[PDB]
């Protein structure tokens, strides 16, 4: 599954529909990024630029011009064909091929942007620009507007109104099309296969980074070349560090390992966490904490639906956690009083859910305390966890246990669809999976 | 094999030995780099900063103070211990532990750099600073010097002389210690195992990116988490693109695939290229071009030694290439006249060799036209290639063939050591390797 | 005559009336400007900031908040009272006194602007800001908006719409109140007295700069401390240079001197040009050119009125000039054909008129080719000139003559009022004035 | 008196003598400075640039190249001849005329600086540059060095050492040539005539700014067009503000007026302060304070000589002040104890002396607490003062009195020459001067 030319075009048109007559929207590509000296990191297109183009080159700018309420057109600035540059560094789309390939009306060389952009903005009332997104982009836009402001003797005029299109565009991204959901479903499947593989491969004495290697190989074979974020493989005490990415330790017989990893497939993020015993068998202490996190996730998956909110579901999870921690003697006191005191926070210190899409921590307004009412088309994670620090003042057997279990869901008309349930999470299923692998 | 605390210390001392009395050298860490929105690329420390510290954190600055010809000391600025930041994002070395861990005299919080740096520079004659390396670093240094310049009423004075330490440090990096060579030897071995794996796994119908996946998994299992540069897997016509990294095509029965990939092991780069038939058997045309590139590499490996140069060895390769291309009818005319006209350049348009080390295209002065005389301790690649474009005016059977074969070598007292000869390159050996794999 | 607190307040209210509900307008003071090393030029407040405050301090920002269609208020950021800074550098208004003195609702310390500005913008829909006017201002505004954009977890929101208030404010400035016209009338009177003085003082052998000295002294004694622009005193060939400010030459018996000088009185510019003989008597050649420039000015003064334009009146002047130059043999051919060819342009190469106000070349839209229809309340100059270069291919006697004659006018309901007719311009009146002075 | 071409040349040569072989020094002109909108302040050349050129244009850069110990040459970048730009804005020196006019070897267009500067720096070991002096200059220099650093394949190399030439050049400026002293002597004479005029013109009811007008007119008539700093005319309580420049009050019968004003003559500053009664007669209270400041100045003028210091002479002044203030009951206690407590500081809170030259607060190292030993050729001010605030806890009659008396001196082989003694300062001489003027 992918996003096609006609969908990118529909998105451009939907933005144009929201724009004032006599305006232009400017969407800039990501800069290339140095890794060291003259070597660059693998290119990652800006999510918003990608959303409207599916075009994976730097030095590109999409300009949507809404001349009035019926007439609009698009102009792409992009790198020129250049035989020597292409022999060295790769093929370029160029100007001749872009209109047909991308479904834009006109294409111009990026090298000419300063000579041309002001001409496109001249006489417009409004420019939509994400000020501060990129320095290079602000320079180009500010230069164009200055030429227009200072150009009255050449009959030039600048648009006086600049509107940040990020809020409008991020609200578009928050609600996924069926095609987007299909892509996210595939990302979830790929990511789940990777996690299953990690559980089947994990043995005491392997290094945390070995599981990262297994996961990334699995992503790759299904055509998700890159992870959507830096893979976390936190064994033992390392699991208590939320974004542990050192992945440098030897995994010990008797420790849990917490894996938070997700692929990037056609631009879209998977995002799964599974925690499991390195040796294939939960200890009693590990199981006692695990059961509370799993109940939290299972209850959340029952509850998430249109008309509730992340805040409302979080309240249910907090009750589950406080209740469970009191039963184990990790917290002491009356459950309702402890809830009132947010007594869970030393052990569950992050949010239950974030939006998911072209960014793993995806764009879109959450509302105060993530109270926004959920609607069909929203995609989000569900990621309860409990982290008991090595020096926590709790019964000894729980110290140094970090557990998180995370699925990706889409809100539907009656509830939700779990995109990542194809990798096991019930403790008996984890143990059976690992037992079977360990016998081979 | 690795580089240890005492070696990092020896390097700092060797720099101090080269510094003027009454001076300070400032070496800054790399910034963290955005991949998309709030996600960052995996951190890569600045090579020069790494060379003197082995410290893999951002927000760090090494200050070497040479008070006079006998007295010197070191100060590290680095991130403070912070329980909440560490729970979220990972452990920090902090100030208490740094002197012992890194072998520096003092450690101070990076948050205090603007309050402290000017005090360390006050009254010195010379500051060594790599101006323009990083914007954030220039801001810090320029601010410190301004405070000193403007501080005469507070009895402050700025060093009037600023010296770029890059030339001195890059000349240090150009000559590897035995420990560095051991690390590079291991990088070469790891990288060679990865290339052997790619040849053994390659089958028609696999995608170029699948071989990338095999290679990166192999790097990872030996503890080289990341490649030293973006992997190139160019099959068919894609092999004619020097830094082809799209790796997006289905590999065809009858095409060659050119793989240029290298690991990063303890900071140091491997860098191997092998080209081989996708179906395990070179065609006659493919073999005819391959033989010329291989002879070029083999002759270069015989020749490279102290007292010759990249330029001198390149002349021998050019003769081999022109001679071979005339024999096949790709070039026409007298060999010596064609050499005089650089007639090989449409087909071999890049350099034979680059330095290798903490950067894949490593630092160090080459001399005019890479004429610098070679000495023991230099490490370099040997990477002849021939690329016959799909539209070249040559006998048809050669069109769309791109072949490069690259090894990594170290110059020794009598010649060179090949660090990457453990992956085959003779065509009969490539075919035997692939035949054996294809029968499994 | 001056502009008073209540008028500054009316202007602020008139801007607020034009603003969208749920918005804030930000108007920043001018930076102080270095002359050399640690010495600064005399402070000149930003015209727009002045227009809304009458406040002559740097490090000040006026914030007009329109909460909704009935509720609005003003906040001034300005320098705090500071006993030591004031002993050294001058008194400051401070926060306690500002509301009463300036008629603003609240005053806050400029040192707190970054801690406070984002709080004032939070939750607004629109911010009015003159982007690019000052770097320091853009930094402050961009920082505030970034804090808001990134502050969703603190329940902060940024206004998505930024509107340049310059067009609205400059249209306000283009139409003068009666009080403004009174101030401009006084500026015109002061400037005219200065020009009369220069004619009465001028003698052969004096330097051009001596007349500058006379003029500036005259400005000063009437309470116009500073000129509104750099005084031009161009004698002989120097008169052919439009903005000649070197003023370095000895004025020669037989040359004309062209003086373009104007005071700045309560922020408002006078702008007069008079040209006259250094020795008090026009030569025939000088008079022949002078008569054409004077007829051009006199006809323009008859014509300027509501309903015509600078472009229309310029056409009449061009005819006068071409006709006169043909009569003298400076141009050759048919007058209407020469007009069609813009044959006057080598000799009259600038505009007839510019707006006049808080800037000498005042703000406001002219329309294409200065075609905007004139209306009561506009204030403008009328400045025909003819400049015959020393090497012009014209009858010899005219070479090196530069003449400009300029008055300041206000458009009224039936025509115009000349603000600067109290300094003579008829050649017989100039000669009588100078003869009388030369006899003393 | 002036500074001539051959002296500017001698200075360039003296700098070259101090430079390392294989180096270039870069000295940049001042930017033009906006006053308001499209009007600029009168141009003031950068003092250091002026010191080496006597060239009063912007967009100019002096490059001194010391190829080795015997061979050196100079290159000026400056604005090209341009007929239209010159007709509009003034004559330009251009490239053809510059070598002869300024005594430089070569001149190139400023528009070509980025194409040419790197070529001049290529292969040098050292560049002398005043980093941070001007943003535009840093941009040009940093760009040149980057091209060289990145240009190894074009056989380019950057100088690795950058030296701030300000310390060397400012030490040159600290010691005046006889020609410089002649110019400063004339500045002192002009400035003294201006102060005498102010005393002769001052009457109760005039505004502070009227005396500014008299002073500036006097500067102008002697060919010092501009003041060297913003004129201070502080009457009554305003005299207690050290750099009072509002000059806005009506001068009252019974108040003193303190005038601190100085001309700029051929680039060099005069700097005189005189305080005198507005009505021509000191009151007893005024005279009592005045006598202490005058004794302080007179004693300083006796003492200043080679081999003493500003710090040493300041100690003598402090004793005079404390002794006098005890006698009047303004201070109470033992003189030596009060001196030990710096009890004078509420009333004399600034330094006695600053260097004087191309800047009024001139360049040059003072040493700790201005302890540097004086030598012939140094030029400095002597400016004791006493300021008794309106709310000081002192006998009532002294409240609101601010007195400063300042002369400019040059250190000579036996003592000093007073450059400004031609304007009276003894109270009986001030009164006689004013009485005589008031009778006219
Ligand atoms: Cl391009
Ligand atoms: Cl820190
Ligand atoms: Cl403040
Ligand atoms: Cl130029
Ligand atoms: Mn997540
Ligand atoms: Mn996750
Ligand atoms: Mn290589
Ligand atoms: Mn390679
Ligand atoms: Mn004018
Ligand atoms: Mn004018
Ligand atoms: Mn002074
Ligand atoms: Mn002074």
């Amino acid at each position: 599954s992918e996003i096609s030319r006609q969908e990118f075009q529909r998105r451009r048109q939907a933005l144009v529909e929201q724009m004032q007559p006599g305006s232009a929207a400017l969407i800039f590509a990501a800069p290339e990024v140095t890794r060291s000296a003259d070597s660059e990191y693998p290119y990652r297109q800006n999510s918003d630029f990608w959303y409207f183009t599916g075009f994976n080159e730097p030095e590109a700018v999409l300009v949507l011009i809404k001349s009035d309420d019926t007439h609009n057109h698009s102009v792409l600035f992009n790198r020129v064909r250049d035989l020597t540059a292409e022999i060295w560094f790769g093929r370029r789309l160029g100007q001749d091929a872009a209109p047909e390939k991308l479904g834009v009306d006109r294409a111009l060389a990026f090298s000419e942007i300063n000579q041309q952009l002001y001409q496109l903005l001249n006489g417009l009332d409004v420019v939509y620009h994400a000020q501060g997104e990129y320095a290079y982009a602000d320079v180009i836009v500010n230069s164009a507007l200055e030429k227009l402001r200072k150009g009255s003797r050449q009959n030039l005029t600048a648009p006086a109104t600049m509107i940040d299109w990020r809020p409008v565009v991020h609200e578009m991204r928050l609600f996924k099309s069926p095609e987007e959901i299909a892509v996210l479903r595939r990302a979830g499947e790929i990511t789940a296969m990777a996690h299953t593989r990690a559980m089947e491969k994990c043995r005491p004495g392997m290094f945390e980074y070995h599981l990262e290697g297994e996961i990334h190989h699995e992503f790759n074979r299904h055509g998700a070349r890159y992870p959507s974020y830096n893979t976390i493989v936190g064994s033992g005490e390392n699991g208590c560090i939320l974004h542990y990415t050192e992945n440098e330790c030897e995994m010990r017989d008797g420790d849990l390992v917490l894996i938070d990893a997700g692929c990037e497939y056609k631009g879209y993020a998977g995002d799964i966490t599974r925690t499991f015993p390195v040796n294939g068998k939960f200890t009693q202490a590990q199981r006692e904490i695990y059961d509370i996190v799993l109940e939290s996730l299972e209850t959340s998956l029952r509850l998430y639906r249109p008309g509730t909110s992340i805040l409302e579901v979080t309240g249910e999870v907090v009750r589950i956690m406080v209740s469970g921690l009191v039963k184990l003697g990790i917290l002491k006191g009356d459950v309702d009083e402890l809830i009132a005191q947010n007594a869970h926070r030393p052990f569950f210190m992050h949010g239950l859910s974030h939006w998911l899409g072209l960014d793993v921590a995806d764009v879109g307004v959450y509302g105060q305390d993530r109270s926004r009412i959920l609607e069909p088309g929203m995609v989000l994670t569900v990621e309860p966890g409990l982290y008991i620090a090595p020096d926590a003042e709790v019964p000894e057997q729980y110290r140094g246990i970090g557990i998180r279990i995370e699925d990706d869901i889409v809100i539907t008309e009656t509830g939700n669809e779990n995109l990542t349930a194809s990798v096991v999470k019930k403790p008996e299923e984890i143990e059976a999976l690992m037992v079977a692998a360990r016998k081979q």
